[PDB]
């Protein structure tokens, strides 16, 4: 699947994300778009064997599980493959596991290379929310 901007920004708030640890909506909007844009099934291996996975590119060394990483730690105790779902609530869920360890939203380099410092709000604007 992939989200139209506001659709995502639609099931990002009745997510619970607006301000999730300070972090309003437009930051997740805008990570979520510079990470896979919009999309649910988007996928990056890396040279390291760990991958990136879903709307959010969740890696999987230290936050999923998918079975073929040497690494490997399992810190929101969750397959890969369900982070590539439709349905969001998995990486959600990941993700709020992730943004409460004191990185913050630094944990994804392309909000932090794209968005961090930004007018963020633009993401969010005229979503009809
Ligand atoms: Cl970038």
């Amino acid at each position: 699947k992939v989200f139209g901007r506001c659709e995502l920004a639609a099931a990002m708030k009745r997510h619970g994300l607006d301000n999730y640890r300070g972090y309003s909506l437009g930051n997740w909007v805008c990570a979520a778009k510079f990470e896979s844009n919009f999309n649910t099934q988007a996928t990056n291996r890396n040279t390291d064997g760990s991958t990136d996975y879903g709307i959010l590119q969740i890696n999987s060394r230290w936050w999923c599980n998918d079975g073929r990483t040497p690494g490997s730690r399992n810190l929101c105790n969750i397959p890969c493959s369900a982070l590539l779902s439709s349905d969001i609530t998995a990486s959600v869920n990941c993700a709020k596991k992730i943004v409460s360890d004191g990185n913050g939203m630094n944990a994804w380099v392309a909000w932090r290379n794209r968005c961090k410092g930004t007018d963020v709000q633009a993401w969010i604007r005229g979503c009809r929310l």
